[PDB]
């Protein structure tokens, strides 16, 4: 409401940037295929933590030729990119048929979705269909047309939107 | 369990289809109990700018779009404003279902306890210790202080208990 929005944030925050959104993923083989092949993201970096039994995969809309190859240069670059998706893999969940993650849209709710802006929701979704992508909401379904939701291999919801046709 | 080799992981990566060339990662949506508390936290404490507020009286919810953007860049015309808001990179979408603020029975799940899923958003800052010193002075609740545990990396909580990572890209290459 009216007073809650600070319009003159302290200058010590002026260089803060929204660097990542982290989601836990059961199987990086499926997740990496989906985010790179279907949605066109690039894998920036894979970090492994043997002592803690997990790996991190950082994906973003970045040109792979921009990514430094030396692992130390790569690390500083990856963490200074805007809008990365951090996928956390706890070792062994792929081979654990008892295990799966919660997408936040049913009890208990919290997290809702990530969202990707695209030039053409209908063409993009037509391609998603041809690729066998699972839909939550097709662009025509529901009546808030021209907006879609698809699901990644863990069942997380991804909004597919056009900024001009939201209006 | 041993985790993927680099070779396995990279072999599951395809190059992007040219039809996705202009796709951008636009938003992360979180549900929020109290918009007064949340907007104060994200604008005043973390310095994001509220790009736009949308109200849907028929359905009894509101949306808040926040981002690290120059407030002077926001268009005045509401058609211009919506297309600009929705084409900004890395925005935070906060969804408020009306009335949750004054229901002491209600709260949202931050994803970090059973059943797990979502973990956090993360903000890169010039100096984690300086940022956290201010957070401490502003009464921010911490999950992990930078000195405690992986020094130089922190986690704080927003008013719903969502975890927010505080990191310095120039020092994270040190564990
Ligand atoms: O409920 C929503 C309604 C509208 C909307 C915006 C402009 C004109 C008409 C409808 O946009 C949205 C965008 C989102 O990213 C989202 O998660 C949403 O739930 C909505
Ligand atoms: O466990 C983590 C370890 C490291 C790390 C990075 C460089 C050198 C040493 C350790 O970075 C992280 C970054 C994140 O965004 C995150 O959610 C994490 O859990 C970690
Ligand atoms: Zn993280
Ligand atoms: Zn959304």
């Amino acid at each position: 409401t009216a007073f809650s929005c600070c319009s003159d944030p302290d200058p010590s925050t002026k260089d803060f940037l929204l660097q990542q959104t982290m989601l836990r993923i059961k199987d990086p083989k499926k997740s990496l295929d989906f985010y790179t092949r279907v949605l066109g993201l690039t894998l920036l970096q894979k970090l492994d933590f043997p002592a803690m039994k997990f790996s991190l995969y950082f994906l973003a809309y970045e040109d792979k030729n921009d990514i430094p190859k030396d692992k130390s240069e790569k690390t500083a670059w990856t963490f200074s990119r805007k809008a990365t998706l951090e996928l956390t893999h706890n070792w062994g969940t792929e081979d654990d048929e008892t295990q799966s993650y919660h997408n936040g849209n049913s009890d208990p709710r919290g997290f809702g979705h990530i969202g990707i802006a695209v030039p053409d929701v209908y063409s993009a979704c037509k391609r998603f269909e041809e690729l066998g992508v699972k839909f939550v909401k097709k662009p025509d379904d529901g009546k808030m047309k021209g907006l879609a939701f698809i699901q990644d291999p863990d069942g997380y919801w991804i909004e597919i939107l056009n900024p001009n046709k939201i209006a």
